[PDB]
C-alpha cells in the first residue's frame, strides 16, 4: 500500500439550511504521498497547473481520485495543482466547494446543537491508506458571534477509519476495506432571534387569551375569542418555513398547539359555565359570577404545560 | 449476445417532492461482463480512472452506455473507472447521482404509500442481455422513522424485462427489443405532521362554527360566522403549498369543503330559523327553544354519516 | 439535396408552467439517410457511441445538425449513437430533453386546451429536405382520467413545411429555404380542481354577501360588510399565482371583479336606503326594512350576465 | 483594418423582469468578413458545423471572438456554423441566448415606456471595424397586443460608436478604441392588467373610507376604521412583488400612502370633532348628526391632487 | 521573483442580496508581467484567443492561475486573452462574473454604510509577487443615486499585502506567503424606501393604539386592541424577507417590538382601570365623565416610549 497525509484547510461554513440538512462548505485539500525518484528541469520542486495535469495522467503517473462521501450532487472544483519532487514525493493541492449533508435533530429547536461532517474516501483503490488526517480552521464564525447565526465551539475533530463495502463482490470479496477520512466541527444555533420573534408575541397572545373572562356580555366575549383565533392561525404559517416537515414537536410548535388549545378550552369552559344557568343573565354560573379570582385561577393551568 | 452481470449500490434518497413526484437518488452503479484475455502490466487487474477511459476506448475497447429511464434531465455522474483483468473480464463501475420521477396517488394522502422506481437500459444494443440485478441497499430503516418523513419497508425488489421499442422499426424486425432493469423501493409516509397541523385545528374550526347557535343576538350571529369564514379562507391556503392540482379530493381538502358548507350552511338555517314568522319586527321566540336539534344537532348528524 | 427521414418517439411530457407559457419533453430523435458504401468490420452495422461520434466527423463524415426552433434555453442532449450500415445508408439516434415554449390563449381559464408544438430544423444546411416526420407517442398521460393536469387527445399532428431566411441573403437570395417538422399534440385542461377551490368558496360568498339585507341595525350592517370585503381580496392573492398577468379577465378574475362590485353595490344601496340627498325620505320600508322582496330582489343584478 | 458587416436575427425576446431589470433575448447572429482567397473541396462553398471550427481555427485561420457587453453571466450558445468562400470571404453565423440587463425608469410605473438593449462588441480587437449592421426583427408585434405584457414599437434602431478603454492604457494610446453595434428595440407596457386589480379596488377602498361618518355609534366607527387598515395593509403586500424597491413612488405606492392617511385623517377628525365643546359647558354633538354635507365635504380633500 | 501589475475594470456591480450578503460583480483582469524574448510573425504583438492559450501552455508558456478568495462557487470565466510581445512581456487579459462574499452589519438597517470587497490572490506561486494594483471603476455615482438602491460614493481603494498559510508546511515551511490584492468600494444604501413602507404606516399604528381609551364602552374595548394586534403581526411578515436571522434587533425590528409592548401595555392599564371598581363587571360611565381629568394619565405614559 501507499501512504497518503492528508490536509483540509476550511475557508468558510456558510449556506447553512435546514429545511434540507444541508450546508456548503468551502477550502482546500492538500494530498501528499511518496513515488519513484525522478528528474526534473533544473534542481527544484516542479508545479503543475490546472489542465497541465492530463498530459501527466496519460504519461503514467499515479494520482488517486479523492471523492466526499456525504455530498448533495458533485463539488465545484476550482483550480488544482501538482508539485512533483525531485526526491521522489507528490503533492496534490486542490480547492474544492461542495453542499455537504448531515443529520439534524430538532426535538430542541432554537437551543439547538449540531456539527457540520466532511467525509473524504478514495473512489477506486482500496489498498492505499490515508495516514494522517490534519485540519485548518481559518472560519470567521468563531471570533464574529453576533453577526452569525451558527457559533462554532472547539477546534474539530478527525478520525481515519475503515469501511466494508459488500457491494463490491465482484472483485475477490476480501479485498473491499476502504479507507476514509471523517471530520467533525460542532455548531451552536445561536436563539436570540427566536426569542423575540415566536415565543414573545405567541407569550402574550397566550397570557391575553384567558383576558376574555373580564367582560360583561358573552355575544362580546366569543367574538373576542374568535379575534384571537385569527391571531394564533397567523402565527402559524410564520413558522411554516424555519424547519421541516417533523413528526416531533418542538419548542414553537408546542406553543401554537397551546395557543389552540387555550383558546379552546376558553371556549369550552365559557359555554358550559352560562349553559347551565338558574336565573338567566349573562354572568352567573359560579364561574362568570365573581370575575376577581377565577379569570386568574385559569391561567395557572397553562403554567402547567409551561412548567 | 453478451452478459452483464449489474449491482446497485444505494447510498441516500433524499429530497423527495410531491409537487412534481420527484426524487433525488445517489448511489454507485457496478456492471460487469466477460470480453477477450489481455496482457496487463504485471499481473495484477489494471484500473483506469475518469479520463483514462476515453484513450480506452478510442483504441477498440467496447463499454456500453446504460441509461437511465425515469429520470428528469440527465444524471450527474460523479467518478468512474474500469477494472480490466487478464483473464478476460472488465468491471465499469461509476457513481450516479439524478432526480427520477415516478407515478404518485393521494387518493388518500396523510397516510401514504409510494414505491420509489430506478430502471437502468442499454441505449444502444439490443443483444447485450443484463443477467441479473443486485441491489445493496442500505439506507436507514428502522432509525429513519423519527426525522424523514418517509420510512423504507422491506428491502428491494428488482425485475429484468424485454421492452420493444417501435420508433426503432427501421432496422430489422427481431433487433428492436431492449432488456431493462427495474428496482422498486417501497415507502411509507409519516403522517404524525398533518395531525397537529391540518386536522388538528381544522377539527375545533369546524366543531366551534355551530356554537353560534348558542347565541341570542342575531345581530351578532352573522359576524361571529362571517369571522370563522375568513379563519377557513385562511387555512385554504396554507394547504395549497403541500399538494400538486389534483382533481380528486384528499383526506385534508375535504376538511376544507366541509368547511364552507357547515359554516355557509349555519346561516341558511339561522336566516329560515329567524323569520319562520309573518309578524313582529324582533326576532322568532318560538325557534330559540328547539335549537338543540334541527340546528345545530344536524351536524352531528353530519360528523356520523359522512364518517 | 439529400432526404432525411425524422423519428420522433416522444416519452413524457411534463413541467407544464402557465406563468411562462412553457413545457417540458424527453424523448429520442432517429434521423436517417443515404449516403455513399463503406467498409464495415465484418458485414455488420457499425455502432458509434457518444464520443465517438465527434472522431468520425473529423476524418470527414457528414452529420447534420438539428436543431429545436421553440426551445427555450439549448436542450440537455443525453446520449448519442451512429449505426453507419455498408450499404451507405446512417442512422443517428440521439436522446433529448428540453423545455419548449408555445403560446396559449387563457381567455376561457378553467376549461382550457392548448397543443404542444416541437419545431426541428436544420441549422446550417439548406439543400437537405426532411422527407417523412413519424411520431410515436405512448405517453404516460392519455391514459389519464383523474392523475395528471392535462389530458391527451390524438398525441400526434405533424407537418413539413419550409421557410424563407431574410437574414440570410448573405448568401445568394435564393439559397435560404430551410425545410421545417412541425408536430402539434393537443391536450386538454383538467378543470376538476379549479371548480372547488375558487368557483366555490367564490360563489358561496358572493350569495353570502347579499344577505346582510336580513337585518335591522344599520350602525352593525356596515361592519358585517367590511368584515366581508376581506374575504374577497383573501382570495386575490390566491389567484395571482395561477395565472401570468393577463390583460383579458378570466372566470375567476371576472368572479373576483364581481365581488368586489356586489360588495360595494351593497353598501351604497344601504346608504342610500337610509339618508341622503337623491332620494331625500328618511328610511322608508326599503331594502333594510323588508325581508322577503328586496333581498331576493337583488339576486338578478348579479345573473343577468352571459358568460 | 478588416470590415466585418453583422447582421442579427431577433427570435424571441421574453422573461422579462421588472425585479431585476432583465430580460432573456433568443436569436442569431451573422457576421462577414473578406481574408485571403482559398481552394476549396470541389468549388463550392465550405460549411463547417459546431465542433470543426476549433480545428480550423488551430490551423491559422482568424476568426474573431465577439462579446455582448451588457449581459448578465454569459450566454448560452448553440449551434456554430463558418462557411468559407473560395473568393474569400468568410461567414461566421451562430445563435445566441442571453439574460440582458438595460436600466429602467418607474416613475410612471404601469404605462412604462421601457427599451430593450443589446451591444455587441469585440473582445479583443480595437482594428477590426464593424463596418455595418442590419437587424432583421420578426417577433410579434401587432397579435402581441392581447396576450404578451409588452408591445413592441418600430422594433429596429441600430448606432455603431466608438468606447475609449482606458483599463488598457498599457498599450500603446491610440490602440483602445473598441467599435460596437448598439440595437435599441421599444416596449410599451400593457396596463390593462393593473387596472382591475390595484385601481378598481384600491379606489373602492379609498371612496369607502370616509363612509364611516354616516353614521352615529362613535363606539363602532372606530372598528369600522380599523377593518379598512387591515384591508389597505392586505393590499400593501399585494404590491411589494412588482416593483424592485424604488425610492421613488410609483402611482399604486401613492395609492396606498393615501389609504393610510385618509384613514388616519378619519380618525384624527373623528377624534377631535367627538369631544369638540359647543360653548365650554356642554359637548357639541350635532356637527356629527349632519350628514348631508359633512360626509360629502371630504371628498375634495383627496381630489386636490392631480398626478 | 516575477514581478506582475494587475489591473481591475469594473463594470456593474448588481444583484446586491442582504438575506446572505452576497452581491455580483463583473469586469475585466489584465495581469501584465514580463519574461524571455521571442520571435513573433511579423514583427508584432500576437493575440492568442479563448482556446488558443491552452495550446501555448502545453509548450511550456507561464501563466498565473490568480483566483478569487472570497467568491461563492466559482466565476463564470467569459473570453480569454493573451498578447505576446516580441520585446518579452505578456499581457493575460480575460472577462470575470462572479458572486462574491462579505461581511455587512445591521446593527442600524436602513441607513446601512456597508462595503464591497474583491482579494485575488495567486492559487500556486508563492514567488510570484503582484507590483501594483490599479482598479478602473466606472460604477455611476451621481445619476444612479435615484434609481439603484446602493450610492456608490468615492475612489476604490486598494491594497497589497501578504498571507501566511500554515495548512502548507507540506512544502519546506519558510515558502507559505502569498501575496494578496484587496480592492474595497465604498457604499451606501438609499434609506427612501423603508420609510414609507416600514416606519410610517407601523408610526401610525403605534400612535392609533393608544386612541382606544376615548372611548365609553368597555365591551367593545377590548377588540379594538384585538383588531390591532392582527395589523401588527401583518407588519411582522412583511419583514421576515428582507432582513436575516439577525440576533441583534433593527430598527424595524425595535418598531415590532414596541408595537407589541404597546398594546399589551394598554391592555394592562385598561383592564387595571375597570378592576379599580373592585370588580370586572356592572361597566359604569365614572370614567368617561371624567374624561378630562382622570385618565391623561394612561396617555401621558404613553408618550414616554418617544421620550
Amino acid at each position: 500500500p501507499v501512504d497518503v497525509s492528508v490536509s483540509i484547510f476550511i475557508n468558510k461554513i456558510y449556506g447553512v439550511n435546514t429545511l434540507e440538512q444541508t450546508y456548503k462548505v468551502d477550502g482546500y485539500i492538500v494530498a501528499q504521498w511518496t513515488g519513484k525518484p525522478r528528474k526534473t528541469p533544473g534542481d527544484k520542486p516542479l508545479i503543475v497547473e490546472n489542465t497541465q495535469i492530463e498530459r501527466w495522467i496519460n504519461n503514467g503517473l499515479w494520482v488517486p481520485a479523492l471523492e466526499f462521501i456525504n455530498v448533495v450532487g458533485s463539488p465545484d472544483t476550482g483550480n488544482k495543482r501538482l508539485m512533483l519532487f525531485p526526491d521522489g514525493r507528490v503533492i496534490y493541492n486542490a480547492r474544492f466547494l461542495g453542499s455537504f449533508s448531515n443529520d439534524m435533530d430538532f426535538r430542541l429547536f432554537p437551543f439547538d446543537r449540531q456539527q457540520f461532517v466532511l467525509e473524504l474516501e478514495p473512489f477506486s483503490y482500496n489498498n492505499q491508506q490515508l495516514r494522517f488526517s490534519d485540519i485548518q480552521v481559518y472560519t470567521e464564525n468563531i471570533d464574529n458571534e453576533e453577526i452569525d447565526e451558527w457559533w462554532i465551539r472547539g477546534k474539530a475533530s478527525t478520525h481515519i477509519s475503515d469501511i466494508r463495502y459488500d457491494h463490491l463482490s465482484s472483485v475477490q470479496p476480501n479485498q473491499n476495506e476502504f479507507s476514509r477520512i471523517t471530520v467533525r466541527i460542532d455548531a451552536v444555533r445561536n436563539p436570540s432571534y427566536y426569542l423575540w420573534s415566536f415565543i414573545l408575541p405567541l407569550g402574550l397572545i397566550i397570557a391575553a387569551s384567558w383576558s376574555v373572562f373580564w367582560l360583561e356580555s358573552f355575544s362580546e366575549r366569543l367574538q373576542t375569542s374568535f379575534t384571537l383565533m385569527l391571531t394564533v392561525v397567523a402565527y402559524a404559517f410564520y413558522t411554516s418555513n424555519i424547519l421541516p416537515r417533523l413528526p416531533y414537536t418542538t419548542v414553537i410548535d408546542q406553543m401554537i398547539i397551546a395557543g389552540y388549545g387555550s383558546i379552546f378550552a376558553a371556549i369550552l369552559l365559557i359555554i358550559f359555565a352560562h349553559h347551565r344557568q338558574a336565573n338567566g343573565v349573562e354572568d352567573d354560573l359560579l364561574i362568570q359570577r365573581c370575575r376577581l379570582a377565577f379569570p386568574l385561577g385559569f391561567l395557572a393551568i397553562g403554567c402547567v404545560l409551561v412548567i
